[PDB]
């Protein structure tokens, strides 16, 4: 299934090589610039999940509401594969009524992008029925990776949801706001 | 199947993405850098896909034939899910007999970490026969994409072998250089 194998990939490719020192990552962005952003930051990685698979290039442009507003500081890697690469992260600010109303750190998952863009390209033999079905089957795999694993206890939530083809009413800012509140 | 879209993942979510820019980077240094060089890189991308799986934490290690020389100067990615990672590539050279026969850019296909790791865990639900089975399919189906692939044309050689289970009449850098030799 390809699902259950982007999922693994993306468990052992990035979320247990970025999840062990996040956390301080935050505490310490935190400390250093608290005068700066005159808030904290949240401390879970948020990982949004369309199920139309649908990844804009900027999570910035998606929603009106959900701002970039800085980096959090670099990680370099020191392993198999990542041996001298440069990770970063991004903080975004969640806006309600026109203010600020939550900071966090926010991305899309990758391989959705490679589910979207297996149902655009022949050569994958997959349609947008399997596109469909496979990203439902990968956020239950990536589930249960993580509700078990080692590296992503406490520090990563992930936010699934499928945007109502009917109306354009639906907000990612307040489907993110949902889970950030608690 | 896992291969299928693993090979799918590599293809979209890393060189389609290096690929373009590369053939630009190496040019560069060539022009630049050929008072220290005395010689010129080549100009494709090398891809190690070892068939058992085996990836190292340092690729300098796995040959005393195969020796670090140098890191192309970077590139910093601009599109979707690749923001500001800073990609980093060495340069190699390869020595046979004691001498320098070749000079490329080298790295091994980071899938087979996730099909290594896949097999490990008993939650992926995969052995290690499933694992070689995977790892050609991996190799066969990167091969067709590429060969039908724009953005990777003439600049990208994927380099598959298996060792010898525990004997090790092997010799990485010969692997490397008969590809290398046309
Ligand atoms: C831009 C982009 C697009 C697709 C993937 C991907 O499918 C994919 C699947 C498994 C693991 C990774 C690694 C990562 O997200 O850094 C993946 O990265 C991708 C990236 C970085
Ligand atoms: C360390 C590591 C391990 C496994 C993958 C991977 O399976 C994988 C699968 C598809 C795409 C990527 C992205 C990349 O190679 O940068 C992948 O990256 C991985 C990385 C970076």
């Amino acid at each position: 299934s390809v699902a259950h194998g982007l999922a693994w990939a993306y468990y052992i490719g990035y979320l247990r090589l970025i999840l062990p020192e996040l956390q301080a990552r935050i505490r310490t962005y935190n400390q250093h610039y608290n005068n700066l952003l005159r808030g904290a930051v949240s401390q879970r990685l948020y990982i949004l999940l369309p199920l139309d698979c649908g990844v804009p290039d900027n999570l910035s442009m998606a929603d009106p509401n959900i701002r970039f507003l800085d980096k959090l500081p670099q990680q370099t890697g020191d392993r198999a594969g990542i041996k001298d690469r440069v990770y970063s992260n991004s903080i975004y600010e969640l806006l309600e009524n026109g203010q600020r109303a939550g900071t966090c750190v926010l991305e899309y998952a990758t391989p959705l992008i490679t589910l979207f863009a297996m149902s655009q390209y022949s050569q994958a033999g997959f349609s947008r029925e399997d596109r469909l079905e496979q990203a439902k089957l990968f956020c239950r795999t990536l589930e249960d990776i993580l509700a078990d694993a080692p590296e992503s206890q406490n520090n990563c939530r992930l936010i699934a949801y499928q945007e109502p083809a009917d109306d354009s009413s639906f907000s990612l800012s307040q489907e993110v706001l949902r889970h950030l509140r608690q």
